[PDB]
């Protein structure tokens, strides 16, 4: 594999075909998934030249911890979906390549599992039914080793995924959610930030405002997000919110991005607009599909070399240095 | 149904070509037709999250009545063109879902007909031959239970529609204009003012100098709008003019927009860019020819669906919170 | 024939197939061609409602006559090409519609017939050999009853028609310079502009400064207009450089525009960025080529039909009213 | 031949398919390779008309010798890859032209017999190994007669191109780096501008502040380049740069720009952004397959004419003039 979309092809032959729609789809019309490739690609980097590059490193510390890059897997429900493996190929590729693997609140495998594999893992909260139940998954997600909750607050309900409904898509009686919902508010962040001594990472965050009220609201992060598509069609992409919101937050808490990373030089784009991190959702479950662990494996090594590829191009020699890189917005 | 987008194939299946053409068609080269989809392709939501959600309505007040919905049927001429019960079809699907129904001069059934099946009805007018003739056509609307009259006032002519040129489309002898023209000046819309008490609400409007005359002239609300792409072949879209045109009235009257709407999330759009509500034309027809009464049924049960997704994704308990969403401009 | 589209294909039918080429074609890769185009099809017209239109004209006076249209035949050399009767043949149908026709220095039939037809025509000159053989041109036109002398100044020699390149294509021997070159430069104009009282209107303006100049140089007009895509290749459109070149010359000419002028809608736009009216080349050239004098004679009835149209769906009962029409710009 | 494209088309037949795409190709997804031409195309020019043409004329004065054109050929290694007499017979049809020819550190003819062709050549450097050796390859090029020294400054390594690694491509074992690396820095340009009185001209610059910074390290020249879509993928074309980087040096070095040049008009528009030449790869390697020394010949010969007519087009007689013209963004 020489790039995230032989992979993505890979999958597609391997799927069932409502597996990789269930993947692959977004809400409405897939005007917002469409649009997070089509912002990414309007973006071009403005790269230096002759730097010191003698110790070039893709490493950065998050939340308390040294990352391998500045990527971590995005939370993806319902993993054995599309490897027998599911959660545990993910985590243990994950953990080998020094990449923080986000384990769902949705997961085919109980978070307790998935965090005993190792490389300190991070953990996806959808608010529950009740305050008590939500807490009770933060403090088994703390309990486990977990290292930060990935708050997500951009789904009040689940988006209408337009592929699934005329698929009649549902779970095979073999993919259970393992760790067994109410609208969460600034009350439930409240709760959740009392309850742990973990950051708390709020990831669905589009506008400005929402941003600096996550930092006044003690998050040590934000995940800028339209859910991959997912959720609103025709939410506007993070890419395109991103540098607003840097410019905003002024540092008070890690901005990360998500929505159609498909390659170093894609993670490059997301640093020189000031993400401290990026997630990357499908392509991981596309390598998963392909090749369970080793394909993850091989897909994390391909970003690394990418990112690194990228970085040294465009004269950076540490991810902060790619965060003071400018752009130019194109026409593609 | 999953989206207006299937009644369309189904509508294409059954109608006759021509009678589809006349429905579907443009002005000219449909340069505005298209730009009307284009422009609302282009507009992005920037959701909220995190608020309360706990009563999320899609109601409104408009015209001193409550609608479901920010929306309404939009004048459609000679629905019997479409489905045999023609405009007592949509008449009785609009009541019942609590949307107010636009009944045309040129209606295939009578005003009066139309009114009686009840949903507090809104009458088009046409300016006529005569300012009496006008007039009386105005006090029989009234007169029938009519609540608002949408003064028409793109169509001095109507624009050439070169698919019906094509064609040599005529309406066939079984569908008539049951209610049985002059072009119309702002001297038009002030008889109209002075002859009812109804809120007169001028329809394509485009210019923001007209918006702020139409309120001047004491209109109740104005519809921003290039009929659809029907009039003037490259008349701007009303979605484009929409935010300027609100800002321009600063409140002096109810603004709605139409051309394009297809889902929820372009309700969603409207909302943002400031409208009070929408019209939708082309949809309605498709699912009237689809099939009947139901079938509109069905789209409205869809689009109502669509509207309270797309609110509550945003962080919209109401619409006009939806009004206070900003977006921010895309390309596709 | 309801569209200048349709007369393409006609056209394109009949004509052998180098000869369409020369028509049709541009210079390089006929960016410009294309450009001329695509930056009409970017203009959007905000029309204006309820303005009385009883009396609506779409005359103007220009240049000291009366025309029927804000429009022009322009120049287009060896119209024995397209149809036998050639020049005779478009020149009839103008007049009896009531439009200028220019008159070509490089004529298949000569200026004296040409003009014996009638019509008030405007004669097109290339600048040649000498200044004392130019000036006689000049006077022979002016003797023989022209009305304008459009002096073209973006041809100091031909540009590279790659399609005519590529054909080998060469003149008929049927088709002859009935009135039988060196770069012009000011020095020109102004022996152009003592030798005559006829106006002179500089053709191929496209630079601010130089219309500025053609006002100072005693010009009665200017085209701005990059050739029809057949000069330079990368020429900015005329279109794009008119609403700069009308504020800058602050009524001190006439100036009119041409490139892709392509229907009424067209011609509303161009008046709606200022111009005083427009050339069209290629579709008269259809026109003819499909059915001689007739053909033309349908081609200026379809567009005065289509001009009035869309003045008065604009709300504009006079070519003034129309060029105090806003536009605005969009995405195709 | 009558246009570049012509070239390639015949140069596809010829080539192997690994050898085309190691010619064609770029990294990554190729975003920035299409770019190049993309952002070509979105320039137009504004021409001026009726100037003095009487002695146009394409040379320039650069690195203290006249050139026929505002164009040298581009540094590409390994030419012997294309045509038995690879170097040679580009460095002899480029004397010919009157055109400088860059001779490479990789190529496939050693630097001294190809400088023995004549044609005063410049010479491409890539930082080796070791200080030392550098500056031995620049003495050796300055010994040779080699004019000005290119140090090659994007390429800390060669970028990722995928096409050679899905070709698994490799040099034949007939062709071999005939003149026998690690990253250039600053103090690397400083060590070469003290070994040689030879303009120093740094190849690959993109931000404005690495432009300046070459002038004050005592560059002569710099090319504004994302070495044709081949180094960082993702990177803003030269093109794209240009104007801005014109205006920080003031004047202060020669700016070149390469990147998709493939006509006159092209050379035409880099001018009128402010370049003082540009270089052209690519298609001299087509013309280079296509028909050996002859064929680059006909290259240039053809790429003079266009210049010289797209120059004359637009009112220029000189290259300075046309560094003079203004441009307008268009969208294609
Ligand atoms: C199949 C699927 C399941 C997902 N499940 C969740 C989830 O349970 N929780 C969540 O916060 N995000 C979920 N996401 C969204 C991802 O975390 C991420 O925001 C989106 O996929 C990132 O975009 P990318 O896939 O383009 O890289 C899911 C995404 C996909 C494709
Ligand atoms: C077939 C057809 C007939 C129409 N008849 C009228 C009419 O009689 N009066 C009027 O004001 N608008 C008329 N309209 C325009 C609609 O009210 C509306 O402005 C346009 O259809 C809205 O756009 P949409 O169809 O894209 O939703 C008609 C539209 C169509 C498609
Ligand atoms: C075949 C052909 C011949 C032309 N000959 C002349 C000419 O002799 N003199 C001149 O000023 N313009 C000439 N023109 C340019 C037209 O006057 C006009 O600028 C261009 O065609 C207008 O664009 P349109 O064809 O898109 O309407 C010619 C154009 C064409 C297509
Ligand atoms: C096959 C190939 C080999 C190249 N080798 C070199 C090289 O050794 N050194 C260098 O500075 N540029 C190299 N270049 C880049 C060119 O000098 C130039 O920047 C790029 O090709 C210019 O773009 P164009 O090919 O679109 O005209 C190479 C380009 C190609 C296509």
């Amino acid at each position: 594999y020489v790039s995230l979309a032989d992979l993505e092809r890979a999958a597609r032959d391997v799927l069932p075909g409502e597996i990789f729609d269930f993947l692959a789809g977004g809400s409405g019309t897939e005007a917002s998934l469409v649009a997070n490739r089509t912002a990414l690609e309007r973006v071009f980097v403005i790269p230096r030249m002759l730097r010191d590059l003698t110790d070039v490193t893709t490493e950065i510390d998050i939340f308390g911890r040294r990352a391998a890059l500045p990527m971590a897997v995005a939370p993806v429900a319902y993993q054995r979906l599309f490897h027998p493996e599911g959660e545990l190929a993910v985590a243990r590729a994950a953990r080998d390549a020094g990449v923080p693997y986000t384990i769902c609140t949705l997961s085919s495998v109980s978070l307790e599992e998935i965090a005993a594999v190792g490389g300190r893992p991070w953990f996806q909260l959808f608010w529950l039914r009740d305050e008590k139940r939500s807490l009770d998954l933060v403090r088994r997600a703390e309990d486990a080793g977990c290292e930060a909750i990935v708050f997500t607050v951009d789904v009040p309900w689940m988006g209408r995924r337009l592929r699934d409904m005329r698929n009649g898509f549902a779970l095979p009686e073999w993919v259970t959610a393992a760790n067994f919902f109410a609208p969460a508010t600034w009350e439930s962040v409240e709760a959740v930030r009392a309850h742990t001594d973990l950051p708390v990472v709020l990831k669905g965050i589009l506008a400005v405002e929402d941003a600096r009220r996550a930092v006044d609201a003690g998050a040590g992060g934000i995940v800028v997000s339209n859910h991959g598509g997912r959720q609103l069609d025709g939410a506007v992409p993070g890419i395109e919110m991103l540098g607003e919101i840097v410019a905003a937050v002024s540092g008070g808490c890690e901005v990360l991005v998500d929505g159609g990373i498909r390659s170093g030089g894609d993670v490059l784009k997301a640093t020189a607009l000031g993400a401290s991190a990026v997630l990357v959702g499908r392509p991981v479950m596309w390598a998963l599909a392909a090749a369970g662990q080793d394909g993850v494996r091989q897909l994390l090594e391909l970003l690394a070399e990418e990112v690194r590829d990228a970085m040294g191009l465009a004269g950076c020699e540490s991810v902060g240095a790619a965060r003071r890189l400018n752009t130019k917005l194109g026409v593609v």
